[PDB]
């Protein structure tokens, strides 16, 4: 009854395509959409679903000039004989009312967030059953994008592991610091990462204009002496600053914050940007933070009067983060791996004791938020079917 | 007389340092700044020129506690003892004043932009030269970010050439089409540039979230049958629009389109995005153009009303592109390639003949802004030292 067709007709002018479903419900379609749209071979690429239509052949003006119907399909004539043909359940899906419009996005984008604080319950899967069977890669993955972080056990000690999952993914984020890096203490780093000192919370790469997406971070070996794990929900603790302190929400929602890494590593380097470190959409929704401590330049391009006020509203958002309510603190043992929203979560590591030998070592790497949402598509079809 | 110190103090109840030059201008620099930007081995890792002070080490309403200065430092002793020293010059530099903190931010991302129409030169230079001189492909990068476009004559006709540029620049941006992809008619194409058929004007890569930033396209074959390329301005073209119909500039900086890619070729995909065609930043000024026909999507997120608007708007905008005042036409020959700004330019392609035989053959590949920006600024200091 939903996307079976009791009537279809032209209207208001010709211009609007007007269709009663078998349940009573009507939806409304523009003329010139559905010209735009015509899935003929002139119109409309099959090998590569792409429109072939130019801009320049679209009347914007466009009327229906006649219209016949069956339950599965209408069948348009245009004003300049042009003929198309609209299967009924491909004009129910992409209905303009708010509500299916809506019900699409959700499909597109997996919008659902769970927000947590020091109450969060790692998510945990196996890491070689993601690697062989979809049901599991599938999980990983909408649970990266729900709760932002998921662990995975059981990998090996060695080298190599973030890039079966990179494959998995379809393809790593390649920076300056490599395909992947190896976080341990050494001689004249380039990064405090790459020290036995404390990270306190951030997220990676804000010297980017585009930072990483989605981190993977593999514990090769640990040390008793400290670098315990800590995370905090970036989005949850937006949330918390902006009902706390609307005028530091304000501020660091604003303010354009300099950000810059010189140095040479897979290549030779000098980077810089400039981000608000609480990034909002359009609609004031929190969709990045972009923020690390270490790389904040000392090139700060903002008027005299704003810097102390900047630094107080930061400091407020850094508490909130370090309060006992918002943070999860784990240790990573050899084996396990983390792959976590990096622009939602931020992380950081507690410090640990320098000696001769290494006694600390992970391999991180990084993947782009629209290789991961490819993946989560086509899993999420292979799963269903 | 401007970069040596002729008093220093500290003012506004010791929360502010005023620097008296030998010129006589004035500069102040915040406490809390002061102290954030200590650059002592406690608070500053020197190899990797970056800060390991925290914030939470950050008391936001600190003061001067004692001061001293000659002509080249001061040295600064704060509340909690700690001890800061500044050099002059590197505080001269980071001068709050708007000229000041403006001049700068020239020299940190070379905002200066010509713009043009249908008058452009193309600028060009040889390929080998860009790949031997830093000084020829320093004008090369110069001149693509001001410019937006520079050819580069006396390549191969040959695969490869843009990956020695890619290398050149320090790597290229991985996508689902491969590091390099070969522009060619191609059996059940995957895209529609891999086709003979006409390119109206567009971007690459609306349907990922951060589309390539520069593109480098390399002719290894050319037809006599059609083929030539155009290329506009938009943001000569924006510019043009928003003066000439508000109307459609309003509706195209703020409406939300949709963009997919659905296929296999370095990997299986379904990708989908949403962009707003003319994008703005905070100021109003437009950074990005964002659309490819082919791959804006049948689906279409906006009330039915704002609909048959949005194509009107967009129609407008492409009989601009169109305009012979705008376009620039030309047609590569083998051993040229193209570099351009994929973010401004918009790009097209006349129709030419199908046959038995590859007639025409293009090499490209993609690079990232940041990536691009960070060669500009190491070859300037190259140059110029
Ligand atoms: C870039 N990075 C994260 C820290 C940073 O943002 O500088 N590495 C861990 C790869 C060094
Ligand atoms: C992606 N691309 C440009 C066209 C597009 O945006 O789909 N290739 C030329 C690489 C096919
Ligand atoms: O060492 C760790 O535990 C975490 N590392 C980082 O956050 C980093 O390298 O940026
Ligand atoms: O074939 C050409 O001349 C230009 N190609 C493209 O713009 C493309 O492949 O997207
Ligand atoms: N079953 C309806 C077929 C209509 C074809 C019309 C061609 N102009
Ligand atoms: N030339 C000035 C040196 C000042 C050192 C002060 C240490 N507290
Ligand atoms: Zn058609
Ligand atoms: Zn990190
Ligand atoms: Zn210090
Ligand atoms: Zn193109």
């Amino acid at each position: 009854m939903a996307c079976t067709i009791q009537k279809a007709e032209a209207l208001d002018g010709a211009h609007l395509m007007q269709i009663l479903w078998y349940d009573e419900e009507e939806s409304l379609y523009p003329a010139v959409w559905l010209r735009d749209n015509c899935p003929c071979s002139d119109c409309y690429l099959d090998s590569a679903k792409a429109r072939k239509l130019l801009v320049e052949a679209l009347d914007v003006n466009i009327g229906i000039k006649g219209l016949i119907f069956d339950r599965k399909k209408v069948y348009i004539t245009w004003p300049d004989e042009h003929y198309s043909e609209f299967q009924a359940d491909w004009l129910k899906k992409r209905c303009f009312s708010k509500q299916a419009r809506a019900k699409l996005q959700r499909e597109l984008f997996f919008p659902e967030c769970q927000y947590w604080g020091s109450e969060l319950q790692l998510p945990t899967l196996d890491f070689e059953d993601v690697l062989r069977y979809d049901e599991h890669a599938y999980k990983w993955l909408s649970t990266l994008k729900k709760v932002g972080i998921v662990r995975l056990t059981g990998a090996s000690d060695k080298p190599g592991e973030v890039s079966k999952l990179g494959k998995r993914m379809g393809f790593l984020y390649l920076t300056f610091y490599g395909h992947t890096w190896q976080v341990q203490d050494k001689i004249d780093a380039n990064n405090v990462a790459y020290t036995t000192g404390k990270l306190s919370f951030h997220t990676d790469y804000p010297a980017l204009h585009h930072p990483p997406g989605v981190q993977l971070l593999h514990c090769i070996k640990q040390t008793v002496t400290g670098g315990d794990s800590e995370i905090v929900d970036g989005f949850n603790v937006c949330q918390k600053l902006k009902k706390n302190n609307p005028q530091a929400f304000q501020i660091l929602s604003s303010t354009f914050v300099d950000f810059t890494d010189i140095g040479v590593d897979y290549c030779d380097f000098s980077v810089q940007s400039k981000h608000k470190i609480i990034e909002l959409d359009d609609k004031g929704q929190v969709v990045r933070i972009n923020f690390n401590n270490a790389t904040r330049d000392t090139i700060f391009d903002v008027p005299v009067e704003r810097v102390q006020p900047f630094y107080a509203a930061l400091k407020e958002f850094v508490d909130l983060m370090n309060s006992k309510e918002s943070k999860f603190t784990f240790k990573m043992n050899p084996g396990d791996v983390i792959t976590f929203d990096n622009w939602r979560l931020l992380h950081g590591r507690r410090s640990y004791e320098a000696g001769t030998e290494i006694s600390r070592h992970l391999e991180g790497a990084y993947a782009d938020w629209d290789v991961v949402m490819s993946r989560l598509r086509i899993l999420r079809q292979r799963v269903e079917n």
